[PDB]
This record gives structure tokens, sequence and C-alpha cells, in this order.
């Protein structure tokens, strides 16, 4: 068995941190949702099934 995350998202420089769809949403995963009207899909990493 393995956890290596499900979504990942960045701040300036490149890809900065991870999450697995566990708990309180990310806050850049959060305002791409609201003011960019995105979907997890464009931080997805892994399998989305």
């Amino acid at each position: 068995a393995a956890r290596p995350a499900k979504y990942s998202y960045v701040d300036e420089n490149g890809e900065t941190k991870t999450w697995t769809g566990q708990g309180r949403t990310p806050a850049v995963i959060k305002k791409a949702m609201e003011e960019q009207g995105k979907q997890l899909e464009d931080f997805l990493i892994k399998e989305l099934e």
C-alpha cells in the first residue's frame, strides 16, 4: 500500500504543496474553485474515478 497524495498546487516558484481530499479545502484550491471557477481536476495528480 501507498499514499502519494491526490492533488498538488502552487504559490510562485512552482509546485509548493499537496493534498488528499481529507479535511478543510486548502486556501489556493478554495480560491481557484470560487474566484477562477475551476474544479479539482486542474490540481489532480493520481486518480478521480
